[PDB]
């Protein structure tokens, strides 16, 4: 478990860059189409341009022990709260979990051998 | 900089604290009243029970030093998006800047010298 990332979703790109990159100082590490990943001082921020959605992101490392882990837990809440395992096309493994305020939780680790991985 | 917290408000403290702690392994950490604050693997996430507002918290060391830091660019954001920084009954010394979406972004760190912490 490397760290627990809000993932917000803005109608502006640019002006959240301006936020929290030039007035906030958070640096902007990756950026792929409309999704935007910063950090300050090491810490993520995710971010969605959008002129229940997933307002959580844990990154972690081995996402399949982890899941593993939880799968008994993971059995009892409601099939449609909960997402199973998934190769996504960005370059990340990952699972769901719907949280009590209606939005969504991500675990995700980036894809190991065998695959592409994105830079 | 030490994390960034989700600062999540949710419906029913104790079905919350099930599913984050219970099935998905947090610990809770601290809870008063409708506040509660959880750790996995020592990082963050902040819970308020509601049967605009903050959705993340940034905890931070010597956030004088920061918001100094920080005090020209903050001076640029419409008065209304930001807070000055200000002692909390709470414990904790923190300043508030309003994010893009409408929810806002605390800086927060408990008091320093001279404080019962």
């Amino acid at each position: 478990i490397h760290q627990i990332t809000p993932f917000l979703h803005i109608p502006d790109m640019q002006e959240a860059l301006t936020l929290f990159c030039d007035t906030l100082g958070f640096e902007l590490k990756y950026r792929h189409s409309n999704y935007a990943y910063l950090e300050l001082s090491g810490c993520g921020l995710r971010l969605l341009e959008e002129p229940a959605r997933v307002a959580i992101c844990i990154d972690v490392s081995d996402i399949d022990s982890l899941h593993t882990k939880l799968s008994p837990a993971l059995e009892n809440l409601p099939a449609d709260q909960v997402e199973p395992l998934k190769n996504m096309p960005y370059g990340q493994r990952e699972f769901q979990v719907r949280m009590p305020d209606g939005d969504w939780l991500n675990f995700t680790a980036p894809l190991a051998e065998g695959h592409h991985h994105h830079h």
